């Protein structure tokens, strides 16, 4: 407006001291300032014609003369780049981790660049190599890239014994030019709902990977997932394709075309799709499709070949990938 970037100023003055120091009579004094200003039909020039107003006071109109010859005050930026407030944004940024581990680690005293081996009393990692790929985790995933990932994997697989089954899903399956990743789904007709349970159908897909050097890590194992790192092979041309990042799934049989749907469609998609069901009076899950009716009480579930004998249980014209948004 007129004075109205002297507003602007005392506004921030007052929230500081109403949070993170709590210094009330000072969250008063500095608030009434701001409103004689606001009303005050004319532009100041100097902090030497505040005084006179019966609003503004002593070391407060001195604030405004440094303001008025700079354009900038001590006793503010220096409250701007130096709260844990726009650190909290910052701390993180070069980490790659955990959200209390943060505080104690910082607490150290240690932080983002020239400050990083300064103190390294913690020793622990990520969990024993987040801080060091640190660097190409952040860059994203050409699509041409993407293909080639695909190709191999399901060359191992078939090869091992041609009844298995795997697709790959997320972004990349709805027809994205580029990815933040790679997500697949694992099946086979000896594991099923009423059966015993499996492991070692996962063990060894992901063993003969390591074999041919396609994987290069493990950050964690189980009797249903894994977690790691990947990389493609060169002839001889630059200094690196990016170390990347993978997820693998084992499922149940009966259960297979329920969680494949489930880990595209996308979640606004996902969320329509399961009220037109309750309109023609079905059910649906990450797991089944099951008759209603009624009241609370759903029946057997139905029987599921593929994608599509779902959308004709509900009544709905089908939709490829590509529109699934
Ligand atoms: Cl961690
Ligand atoms: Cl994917
Ligand atoms: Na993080
Ligand atoms: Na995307």
């Amino acid at each position: 407006t007129l004075n109205g970037g002297i507003t602007d100023m005392l506004v921030e003055l007052a929230n500081f001291e109403k949070n993170v120091s709590q210094a009330i009579h000072k969250y008063n004094a500095y608030r009434k300032a701001a409103s004689v200003i606001a009303k005050y039909p004319h532009k100041i020039k100097s902090g030497a014609e505040a005084k006179k107003l019966p609003g503004v006071g002593t070391k407060i109109a001195e604030e405004i003369d440094e303001f008025l010859a700079t354009g900038k005050l001590r006793k503010l930026e220096k409250i701007r780049q130096d709260d844990t407030s726009s650190s909290i944004n910052f701390l993180t940024r070069v980490t790659g981790i955990g959200p209390s581990a943060a505080r104690k680690l910082v607490d150290e005293g240690i932080k983002t660049l020239e400050d990083l081996r300064k103190n390294e009393d913690k020793l622990n990692h990520h969990q024993r190599i987040g801080l060091k790929y640190f660097e190409d985790f952040e860059k994203r995933i050409p699509r041409e890239e993407m293909l080639q990932m695909q190709d191999i994997v399901l060359n191992e697989v078939k090869k091992l014994d041609p009844e298995y089954i795997a697709t790959v899903c997320g972004s990349f399956r709805r027809g994205a030019e580029s990815s933040g990743d790679m997500d697949v789904l694992l099946t086979h007709p000896n594991f099923t709902s009423e059966s015993s349970k499996q492991p070692k159908l996962l063990h060894r897909v992901v063993e003969q990977l390591q074999k041919v050097r396609f994987i290069t890590d493990t950050l964690s194992k189980g009797e249903t997932k894994f977690m790691g790192v990947c990389q493609l092979p060169s002839e001889n041309d630059e200094n690196e394709y990016p170390h990347r990042r993978i997820d693998i799934r084992l499922i149940p049989k009966d259960q297979y075309y329920c969680g494949v749907l489930y880990f595209t469609g996308s979640d606004i998609f996902n969320k329509n799709m399961r009220a037109h069901a309750l309109e023609k009076g079905f059910t649906i899950n990450e797991y089944t499709i099951r008759p209603l009716g009624v009241t609370g009480v759903a029946g057997e579930p139905l029987p599921v070949d593929s994608e599509q004998d779902i959308f004709d249980y509900i009544q709905w014209r089908y939709r490829e990938p590509k529109d699934r948004s």
